[PDB]
């Protein structure tokens, strides 16, 4: 009886079960249980779904309908009304670096995606949820509030069609909807090598026999590696500018081109990929294709873990680091390896870290030409910018020089996201990703606020003065309960993120017991963890790490200097050293004496 294991993405894999390599996958990490981790099937659920009727429809389609006696909020009201400012002047974080923001994505993209259903592309019903704005099926419309000024230039709605759910689609009624994670629950770098054999494939060198990733043919970087292109027509990054014709490129992750620093750190990992099979190529010449291929996509994979839990995590988690990510104590096979759901709004935390522009600095970390600064609008879904105007070093240097945006509750995500999103499939820089997350929160059925604080042993507040403590800040609970009327309706994703920052983190409390406990289990749970013992050899482990952002830019790019400490705000010339004093990743402890 009940669900008891359904899914219709799972297919033909036999564990190997002494294997000394992840599955591409994820599957085969817990022997007990092989499916646990892996990448097309349901993201977990930590609290039941709350869903309009029980099982699918999301709070908000059905108008007469409230949500504990309330109708729910326009998300685009929501939006307009507590999310967005006019002013960047003082909105940046004194002590994160932009690569700090972009960092987070990363991770993000490694562990999690859910993607939206195509219910009719290929039929004009994608473009009936868009030109009609009609509800329906897997089309759920952001309809526009009373004054919004895109009323006057935009239409009634910004389209939305609903994340892809398992058993797939569009009938599914008995059990309650459950979305899909297409990507492998475990921090493993999934993001270059591809969470699908036949993508994995797809990226590879397949004409060498040297264990490489695919490189660009078309342009390179004087000399250096771009990510291969997609050839997908309709491309969105040709679209952006149609004269340069320059497409999105093609990496183990499908998101790698939505914003130009996404795709420039992708690139950086990339390069370190087939830089690793080329040095153990010469270290090992005895290797054959896959185990060059698959001993540096082990290298790379560490990498992340490492810059993730010793670099990322302390600094988003600050004081509460211990109390969910305490040392490693080891492998343990009964701990839920799994992403859940609502980890996947929480993590959009980064969202309110996103500024407004982005920089090219030159050798001197100076504005690299006229245009040095952009807008961040510009820059979704764009390659072309990279290729035929400068490579990614100018951007690399941005990264690292300039400030992520700080979370600010009377600032919280810049108009260049809130009104000028681009979507593919879509022609207009005039979307919304704070309303898009809260559609979304409401698509994979979220419990509100309060059951989340519930959940993390936090108070939950029922009155306006109850908020205010909570949030600390009156006039912004004012705005909640006017639009929300209780805080059990706040959605998850502005609810966690209009709570103050804990100290030394850049989250609050309530996504701090989120996030922290998710990482806990992401290390706990993943057989391959880089510090399990026998993943690596002690030897391999003490020379891991020596790994530092700051190294992984000296060698994949024509920079000479860099600061220490990559994520944290960092000021040239007086904080940067050069790339001969950054500890490089010692690769002896590999070297195999064995025919
Ligand atoms: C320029 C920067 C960014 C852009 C343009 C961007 C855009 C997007 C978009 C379009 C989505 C899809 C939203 C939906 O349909 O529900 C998304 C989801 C997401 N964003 Fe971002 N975002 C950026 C930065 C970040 C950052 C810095 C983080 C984390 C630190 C992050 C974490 C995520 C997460 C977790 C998701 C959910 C992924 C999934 O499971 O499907 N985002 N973002
Ligand atoms: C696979 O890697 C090899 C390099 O080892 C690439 O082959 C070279 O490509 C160009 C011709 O476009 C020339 O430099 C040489 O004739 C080739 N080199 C060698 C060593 O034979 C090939 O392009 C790679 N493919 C991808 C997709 O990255
Ligand atoms: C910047 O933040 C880090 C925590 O990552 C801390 O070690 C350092 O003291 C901070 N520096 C300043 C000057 O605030
Ligand atoms: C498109 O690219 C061309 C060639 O790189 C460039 O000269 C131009 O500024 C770009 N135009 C737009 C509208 O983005
Ligand atoms: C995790 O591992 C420990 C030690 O083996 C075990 O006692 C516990 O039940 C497991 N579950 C979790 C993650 O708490
Ligand atoms: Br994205
Ligand atoms: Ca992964």
């Amino acid at each position: 009886s009940w669900e008891v294991g359904c899914g219709a993405p799972v297919p033909l894999v036999k564990c190997d079960e002494n294997s000394p390599y992840r599955t591409i996958t994820g599957d085969c990490n817990n022997r007990r249980s092989p499916a646990l981790g892996a990448a097309n099937r349901a993201l977990a659920r930590w609290l039941p779904a709350e869903y309009e009727d029980g099982l699918a429809l999301p709070f908000g389609w059905t108008q007469r309908k409230t949500r504990n006696g309330f109708r729910v909020p326009l998300a685009r009201e929501v939006s307009n009304k507590i999310v967005g400012y006019l002013d960047e002047e003082g909105v940046l974080d004194q002590n994160r670096s932009l690569l700090f923001m972009q960092w987070g994505q990363i991770v993000d993209h490694d562990l999690d995606f859910a993607p939206e259903t195509e219910l009719g592309s290929n039929e004009h019903s994608k473009t009936q949820c868009e030109e009609y704005c009609i509800q329906g099926d897997n089309c759920f419309p952001i309809m526009f509030p009373k004054n919004d000024p895109k009323l006057k230039t935009q239409g009634k709605c910004m389209p939305f069609f609903r994340a892809g759910f398992v058993c797939p689609t569009p009938p599914y009624q008995s059990l309650a909807r459950e979305q899909i994670n297409a990507v492998t629950s475990f921090l493993d770098a999934s993001l270059v090598y591809g969470s699908e054999p036949s993508l994995a494939s797809r990226l590879r060198n397949l004409s060498s026999p040297l264990g490489l990733m695919a490189v660009n043919q078309e342009a390179w970087d004087h000399g250096l590696a771009y990510l291969p292109f997609n050839n997908k027509k309709p491309s969105p990054c040709e679209f952006i500018n149609t004269t340069a014709r320059v497409p999105c490129f093609l990496a183990g992750d499908s998101r790698a081109s939505e914003q130009i620093l996404l795709a420039t750190a992708h690139t950086l990992l990339l390069r370190e990929h087939n830089r690793l099979a080329r040095e153990l190529k010469k270290l090992n010449p005895h290797w054959n294709g896959e185990k060059l291929y698959q001993e540096a996509r082990k290298i790379l994979g560490a990498f992340i873990q490492i810059i993730t839990f010793r670099d990322y995590l302390p600094i988003v988690l600050g004081s509460e680091m211990q109390k969910w990510i305490p040392p490693y104590q080891g492998y343990n096979n009964s701990v839920d390896p799994r992403i859940s759901n609502v980890f996947t709004f929480a993590f959009r935390f980064g969202h309110m870290e996103v500024p407004s522009t982005v920089s090219r600095l030159d050798e001197n970390y100076q504005p690299w030409g006229p245009e040095a600064e952009l807008p961040l609008h510009t820059l979704f879904f764009n390659t072309w910018r990279i290729i035929k105007d400068g490579g990614i070093d100018p951007l690399v240097r941005g990264l690292l020089a300039k400030k992520s945006k700080l979370m600010n509750q009377k600032k919280m995500v810049t108009s260049e996201l809130r009104n000028k999103l681009f979507q593919p499939t879509h022609k207009i820089h005039g979307f919304d990703l704070a309303a898009i997350n809260l559609q979304r929160c409401r698509d994979h059925g979220m419990p509100g606020y309060n059951s989340w604080r519930g959940f993390c042993g936090l108070s939950q507040p029922k009155t306006l003065k109850g908020l205010q403590t909570v949030l600390k800040n009156k006039i912004l609970a004012k705005k909640l309960m006017d639009l929300y009327k209780t805080p059990d309706n706040i959605d998850i994703w502005i609810g966690g993120n209009a709570e103050p920052m804990v100290e030394r983190g850049r989250v609050g409390p309530l996504l701090a017991c989120l996030l922290g406990r998710q990482f806990q289990q992401i290390r706990d749970g993943d057989r391959f963890w880089w510090e399990n013992p026998g993943v690596f050899t002690e030897k391999q482990r003490d020379s891991l790490q020596k790994m530092s952002f700051s190294r992984l830019i000296c060698d994949n790019t024509h920079i000479t200097k860099v600061p220490l400490h990559a994520f944290q705000a960092n000021n040239y010339p007086h904080d940067f050293v050069d790339c001969s004093t950054v500890d490089k990743l010692d690769l002896s402890p590999w070297a195999s004496r064995e025919n």
